[PDB]
């Protein structure tokens, strides 16, 4: 009852702008529980995430209404059965190391030069606008089909799509309290379908073996090609998280060294340290900290919670990847933490696919940063705000040098 009545005291904004102290209760007081303010289940322990995720029999990948307006209704997230299977064939091959490993030299560390380059020039940089954002954009973009849309154009599609998958404000009956908050997406909408919708066609009916191209015809029967709207929904996916998470692994990793000075020096000296500053950066502020989900195939009962078919139960990966029960001191950064695994790229048949090429585009960028800036600081004169507790990172990050 104590822990019921706290929820509904909690509002959107409190979870946007400090989840720690939420999490923590809810870690310890309801693994699972509901929050009237967002109309939906969250999942805040390590198991109960991981049962949740992995269990295909109970639970199904999850949506909301949010998602549906903002990516559209059939999203791989969403997906099961032989339409997931017929989707990760769309998307995986490209992202798995023999594909992409030619490509970190060829094309990732020269796009992370370019804007390294630029910074040098400033004399000191705001590393979102200036270096991770435009850094992951482009890398990232350039293997999905988006190679002739500027780095300006993407960042601005998934600041909106991201904002409004966290425009989760809900009444008790489930009705949005702000919908004014989709204008930025639905307009990004209209912008990425008058973007692909053309390659979408001519690709068709004249395959290239561009990334679009493998999209529409890899696994599927020659004259069978997947259609605009079997694929568009997941791009969407794409376009929101692979352009945006990678920039955040990259600016959590810088944010979470800074707070422990002995080592951000070691790694500036040892760009070697940087896959494993990396994996504890995902683990100390995981981008996708409560945006994954799942639904209830049946009605089904964990603690009080019990949950029923078409619910979105969000799942607290950066929770989970907070728990005192699985880290020690799990608030701390620390290049040398014990070695286990992390929920950040989730579990299960929806694992990321991207969770092998997004580290190796966040190595480059840091092995530049680092070599070039080895006496990077937090620039004083500006605060870094955190935010988000669907899409959790810094906003901005100024840094100087010397
Ligand atoms: C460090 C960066 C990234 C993080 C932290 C991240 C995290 C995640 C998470 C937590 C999920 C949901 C897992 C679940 O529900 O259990 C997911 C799904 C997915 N991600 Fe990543 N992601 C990142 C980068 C990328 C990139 C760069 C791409 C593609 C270019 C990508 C493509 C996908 C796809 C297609 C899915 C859906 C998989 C499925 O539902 O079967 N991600 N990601
Ligand atoms: C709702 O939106 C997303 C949620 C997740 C878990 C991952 C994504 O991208 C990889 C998304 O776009």
């Amino acid at each position: 009852g104590d822990t019921q009545e706290w929820l509904a005291t909690v509002t959107v904004e409190q979870l946007e702008n400090d989840p720690y102290p939420i999490f923590e209760r809810l870690r310890r007081e309801a693994p699972v529980a509901w929050i009237p303010a967002a109309h939906a289940w969250v999942a805040s322990t390590w198991e109960a995430c991981r049962t949740i995720a992995d269990d295909a029999t109970n639970f199904r990948g999850g949506t909301s209404p949010m998602h549906e307006r903002v990516l559209g209704t059939d999203h791989i997230l969403g997906a099961e059965g032989e339409t997931h299977q017929d989707l990760r064939a769309a998307v995986d091959p490209p992202l798995k190391p023999r594909a992409f490993r030619p490509l970190l030299e060829e094309q990732v560390r020269p796009t992370v030069r370019r804007y390294l380059e630029a910074i040098r020039g400033q004399g000191k940089a705001e590393l979102m606008a200036d270096y991770f954002e435009p850094i992951s954009v482009r890398c990232v973009g350039d293997v999905i089909g988006l190679t002739d849309v500027d780095s300006d154009t993407l960042r601005r599609w998934f600041h909106a799509l991201a904002r409004g998958i966290a425009n989760t404000a809900m009444d008790a009956e489930g009705r949005f309290t702000n919908p004014g908050g989709f204008a930025p997406a639905d307009e990004a909408g209209a912008e990425i379908r008058e973007v692909l919708e053309p390659l979408v066609a001519k690709l068709s009916a004249e395959p290239d073996g561009s990334a679009l191209s493998h999209y529409l015809h890899h696994g599927r029967p020659h004259g069978d090609p997947r259609t605009l709207e079997q694929l568009l929904p997941s791009l969407k996916v794409i376009i929101l998280g692979g352009l945006q998470e990678p920039g955040h692994q990259c600016a959590a990793t810088f944010l979470g060294l800074t707070t422990r000075p002995e080592q951000l020096k070691r790694v500036t000296e040892d760009a070697t340290l940087l896959p494993r500053a990396l994996t504890e950066g995902l683990r100390w502020m995981s981008p996708v900290f409560s945006a994954s989900s799942r639904l209830p195939l049946r009605e089904i009962t964990m603690g009080e919670a019990t949950m029923r078919p078409g619910q979105t139960v969000w799942l607290s990966y950066g929770s989970a990847n907070r728990d005192e029960a699985v880290f020690d001191r799990p608030d701390v950064f620390d290049l040398d933490r014990a070695t286990h695994p992390h929920l950040a790229f989730g579990t299960g048949r929806h694992l990321c696919s991207g969770s092998a090429y997004a580290p190796q585009v966040a190595r480059i960028a840091l092995e530049e940063l680092f070599t070039a800036f080895p006496s990077i600081r937090l620039d004083p004169a500006h605060e870094v705000p955190v935010w988000g507790w669907l899409f959790r990172g810094p906003q901005r990050l100024d840094v100087l040098w010397d």
